[PDB]
């Protein structure tokens, strides 16, 4: 039914129906849900295939293309604001993403960005997932988005771990080793070990330097250890960081 065009990255292909779509080779309630910052799910076929609307670039490629100059702050702010709108919608319908990362974030020439590749490589994982919590919450997505925010600002991954424990210890070295004071119940997590090294929390203005105090404040709330203290998508949208948000159009080379 579909003329393959190319492989995007189960497997995902750009395909032609004359509609151009993204065809994923490996739910139906999601087809009826609609938000400007969420990729549209067009079809489900089980004979498992998912058919999605097609967008031409992802944030990972755009950040690489922007590496030598960086993404302008107004565009970083617009993208973060839009991604939070998408998450606030998802979370209000009790849908988690669980695997947010720059290559899952799709952009177009109009200035829009959309959530894709839902989890329905460790760099964006929330600490409660790494510590073995089985019933994690909408807060895991806010953590991932905070990591992506930091990466847009600094042009380097915040926590580029190469193993589960290296990921955890990279988080601890920056944010401090969590304890019961800042995260009640952390020492009862399934994979918590009393033998974890105890690192002090680094000064936060060292971590995303050029970012102003509004952005650092928001980031800090997105990276709270306690999922119950971590800011919600809805509350983040009201943060003073977004008082001057606009929707710039990006320079895309396709
Ligand atoms: O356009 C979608 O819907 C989509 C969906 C998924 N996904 O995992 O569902 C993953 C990527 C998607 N776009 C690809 C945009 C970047 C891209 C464009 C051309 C070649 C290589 C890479
Ligand atoms: O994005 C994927 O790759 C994906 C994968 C599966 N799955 O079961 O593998 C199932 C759904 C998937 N996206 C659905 C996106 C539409 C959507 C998302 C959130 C709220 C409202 C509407």
């Amino acid at each position: 039914n579909f003329q393959k065009v190319e492989k995007i990255g189960g497997v995902v292909y750009k395909a032609r129906n004359g509609e151009v779509v993204a065809l994923k080779k490996i739910i139906s309630l999601l087809k009826e849900l609609n938000h400007p910052n969420i990729v549209k799910l067009l079809d489900v076929i089980h004979t498992l295939y998912l058919v999605f609307e097609f967008l031409h670039q992802d944030l990972k490629k755009f950040m690489d293309a922007s590496a030598l100059t960086g993404i302008p702050l107004p565009l970083i702010k617009s993208y973060l604001f839009q991604l939070l709108q998408g998450l606030a919608f998802c979370h209000s319908h009790r849908v988690l993403h669980r695997d947010l990362k720059p290559q899952n974030l799709l952009i177009n020439t109009e200035g829009a960005i959309k959530l894709a590749d839902f989890g329905l490589t460790l760099w964006y994982r929330a600490p409660e997932i790494l510590l073995g919590c089985k019933y994690y919450s909408t807060a895991v997505d806010i953590w991932s988005l905070g990591c992506i925010f930091a990466e847009m600002v600094t042009r380097r991954a915040l926590f580029p771990g190469d193993s589960e424990i290296d990921q955890l210890f990279r988080i601890f070295r920056t944010l401090g080793t969590p304890d019961e004071v800042v995260w009640p119940g952390v020492t009862s997590m399934p994979d918590y070990k009393p033998s974890f090294p105890k690192w002090a929390r680094q000064d936060f203005s060292k971590v995303v330097p050029p970012l102003d105090e509004d952005g650092r404040s928001l980031l800090s709330q997105m990276l709270h250890y306690d999922p119950n203290k971590r800011i919600s998508a809805k509350a983040a949208l009201a943060h003073p960081f977004f008082q001057d948000v606009t929707k710039p159009v990006p320079h895309l080379r396709l």
